[PDB]
């Protein structure tokens, strides 16, 4: 003789549950399933569900929305953990459940931030103060503790109606957009009013012609064939096993020299320091060099320091035809920013000091400079990323060069087996060939080795999971997009103007 289904608290859990298959939703518009309207779907419900909610209820329907989120679009982490952590199976998906209540901190605050300083239901609070606000608590999401941007929406938009935005302010400008035209939708929904969903269509339709327009001119004179040599090994200290990695590498290159003007082996394709390797990379260098081609290959680089301690790089190397390899060469490259708890724990130079030295690692990864200059093999600049640093579109702009005439990133995301996690990895790198304007060459050990043409679209691939080389010739293009003139200024302009213009008014509303 009560009504338990229509309590407070009972509404509340409901717009929990709701928010957590909301969340979900959104991992739909990302790779594989390319879904790119469940982002939509997916934001609306985020920005419904915290409508008339006090601040701290707002904020745990964010961080819900969030665990749906990530929850279900970056548990492929497991397959790594499982696979190489020798840990208990409960206490990795406890782990994995901890990196998702992390992350969905962020979207939390989001939420509770946003229900504090715009309680109103209101066309500021969706299209004006939420973006300007997404855009501030992303941020924040991928700089705190090194961070980790994966799973934003803009990259859903790769092959979608606003794809034409990310040339002019790079992809953060699509969250941007997403986030506005999201809300705008769920404004109209939940107040039945016909004008905020007219608006959300002309601002999702304005960008669409954008995404014809060519900012880069190709440059067929330039036209060369490309190799890339997926090697397709396992994971692994055997110098054998090093042997027979040496040994599927060069056999697949070798018919490729006088014929491919670059050949592309994944990050550290070569399984031994570049020091115990000399006497194949002098060798290689010259079979190279004679036969008018160059190679690109990751390498493990322990190079001895001033100190006389030893910094260990994931490197680029290379070899032969306009590259003559040396160990004192500066045509390299060393990873700059390290994945966390894959190459650093976050967190670990403060608790150093007590640890036992016999449990520390081995050996742990020095860190290359934020900038470097673009490696140079036959002719050919190419502007360089290692793995998870193709996600990084401001650091890849920052190294960009007017000259560069090819992206480059190598990877090993064999970690992760047959899930998710490369094919999101993969969508993210074709982003940025699409804001630069440039080819992008993507070699990996089995995991979408690929060709991206210059507005982001697949001009070859193969397989994943096969010993198998892609060749195919590529052409180079020049031309500077709007983002890599400007990087992401323009856009924080934008966001201060409309978070200024929201806080003054929130500050109007109140006394
Ligand atoms: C029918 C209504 C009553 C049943 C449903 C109860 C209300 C909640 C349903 C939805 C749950 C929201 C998701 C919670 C997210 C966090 C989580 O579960 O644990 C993560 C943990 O690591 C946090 O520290
Ligand atoms: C080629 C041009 C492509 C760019 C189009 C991007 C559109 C988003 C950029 C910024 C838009 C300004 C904000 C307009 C929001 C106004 C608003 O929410 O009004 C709703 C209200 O009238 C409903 O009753
Ligand atoms: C207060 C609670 C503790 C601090 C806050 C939680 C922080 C997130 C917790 C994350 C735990 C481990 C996440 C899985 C890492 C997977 C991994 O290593 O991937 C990279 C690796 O495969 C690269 O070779
Ligand atoms: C550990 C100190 C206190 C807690 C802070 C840790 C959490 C903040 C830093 C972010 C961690 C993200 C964890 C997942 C990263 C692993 C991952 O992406 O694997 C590499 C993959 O992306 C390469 O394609
Ligand atoms: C972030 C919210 C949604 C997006 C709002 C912004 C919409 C922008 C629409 C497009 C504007 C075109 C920008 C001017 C580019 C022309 C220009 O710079 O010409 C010189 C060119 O060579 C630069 O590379
Ligand atoms: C008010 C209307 C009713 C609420 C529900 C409708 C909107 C949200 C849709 C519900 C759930 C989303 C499920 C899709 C995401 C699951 C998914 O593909 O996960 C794949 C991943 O786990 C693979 O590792
Ligand atoms: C890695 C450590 C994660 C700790 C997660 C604590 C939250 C547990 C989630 C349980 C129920 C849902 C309601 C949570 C509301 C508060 C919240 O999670 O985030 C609030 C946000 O303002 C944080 O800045
Ligand atoms: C596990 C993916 C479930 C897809 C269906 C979406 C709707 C349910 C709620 C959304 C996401 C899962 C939330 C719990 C955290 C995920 C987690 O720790 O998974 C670990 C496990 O999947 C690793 O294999």
């Amino acid at each position: 003789s009560h009504m338990a289904f229509a309590s407070l608290i009972e509404r509340q859990r409901i717009r929990l549950l709701l928010a957590l298959l909301f969340g979900a939703c959104g991992t739909l518009a990302f790779s594989p399933y390319d879904v790119w309207p469940a982002a939509i779907i997916s934001l609306m419900g985020l920005q419904a569900l915290t409508f008339n909610r006090r601040p701290l209820q707002s904020a745990a329907i964010g961080f819900c929305w969030g665990f749906g989120l990530f929850g279900s679009g970056i548990n492929w982490v497991y397959v790594s953990i499982a696979t190489f952590g020798g840990m208990p199976g409960p206490v990795n998906i406890f782990l994995v459940v901890l990196l998702a209540a992390y992350l969905s901190l962020y979207t939390g605050l989001f939420a509770g931030v946003l229900s504090r300083l715009w309680p109103k239901t209101t066309w500021l609070r969706v299209a004006i103060a939420a973006p300007a606000l997404w855009q501030v608590t992303e941020f924040l999401r991928g700089w705190v503790l090194t961070g980790f941007p994966w799973l934003q929406f803009g990259y859903s938009q790769i092959d979608g109606p606003l794809k034409g935005l990310a040339p002019i302010m790079g992809v953060e400008a699509i969250n941007f957009l997403l986030m506005m035209v999201s809300g705008l939708l769920a404004l109209a929904l939940v107040k039945r009013n016909w004008r905020p969903l007219v608006v959300a269509v002309v601002l999702f339709a304005l960008p669409f012609p954008l995404r014809y327009i060519q900012w880069f001119t190709p440059q067929p004179e330039k036209t060369i064939q490309v190799s890339m040599v997926q090697g397709d090994i396992p994971q692994s200290w055997d110098e054998g096993q090093l042997l027979n990695t040496l040994k599927i590498y060069y056999n697949a290159t070798a018919p490729l020299m006088g014929k491919s003007s670059l050949i592309i082996w994944p990050e550290s394709a070569i399984t031994d320091l570049e020091i115990n390797q000399q006497p194949f990379l002098k060798a290689l260098d010259g079979e190279l060099r004679d036969k008018g081609s160059s190679l690109v290959t990751g390498i493990v680089d322990a190079r001895l320091n001033k100190q006389n301690r030893y910094d260990t790089y994931n490197t680029i190397i290379t070899l032969g035809k306009g590259a003559p390899y040396s160990y004192e060469s500066a045509d390299r490259y060393n990873k700059n920013h390290l994945v966390p708890f894959g190459e650093f724990v976050p967190l670990e130079s403060i608790l150093r000091p007590l640890a036992p030295f016999f449990d520390l690692p081995m050996s742990s990864f020095s860190r290359g400079p934020y900038i470097q200059p673009p490696l140079s093999a036959n002719g050919i600049e190419l502007t360089a990323a290692i793995c998870y640093e193709i996600i990084l579109g401001e650091q890849v702009r920052d190294n960009f060069r007017p000259d560069t005439d090819y992206l480059l990133t190598i990877s090993n995301d064999a970690w992760f087996g047959k899930s998710i996690g490369p094919w999101q990895h993969f969508q993210m790198a074709r982003m940025r060939a699409l804001e630069l304007a440039r080819p992008l060459l993507r070699s990996t050990n089995n995991g979408i080795t690929a060709v991206i043409g210059p507005q982001g679209e697949i001009q070859a691939m193969i397989p994943q999971f096969t010993r198998e080389v892609l060749t195919t010739n590529v052409t180079p293009t020049t031309g500077l997009t709007p983002y890599a003139r400007t990087g992401n200024w323009p856009l924080w302009v934008l966001t201060a103007l409309f978070g200024f213009a929201a806080v003054l008014m929130s500050l109007r509303q109140r006394r």
